[PDB]
């Protein structure tokens, strides 16, 4: 398991669509990624927290990937998260 605290760059308000791509991304990994953002911790492939994620600029979000491919999930997660603007 590894943590990734990300400093979001989006100020628009997260936008659920990018996060839905995160959903499908996390869905296809062995590892389960938890998204921890100030009270909101959720299975990242599950919208039960992610869809209402109130991240904006100062929001530092922490990802926890636990799996047989966790570090790999992390390295992919960072790429997609920066593509999706939930981190620099």
């Amino acid at each position: 398991m590894e943590q990734q605290s990300y400093t979001i760059i989006d100020e628009t308000g997260a936008h659920a669509r990018p996060a839905t791509m995160l959903v499908q991304t996390a869905s296809k990994f062995d590892s389960d990624i938890q998204l921890e953002y100030n009270g909101k911790k959720v299975n990242l492939k599950s919208i039960m927290g992610v869809m209402s994620l109130g991240v904006g600029k100062d929001a530092e979000i922490t990802i926890y990937a636990d799996g047989s491919d966790e570090a790999d999930a992390i390295q992919a997660i960072t790429d997609v998260l920066s593509k999706e603007g939930l981190t620099e």
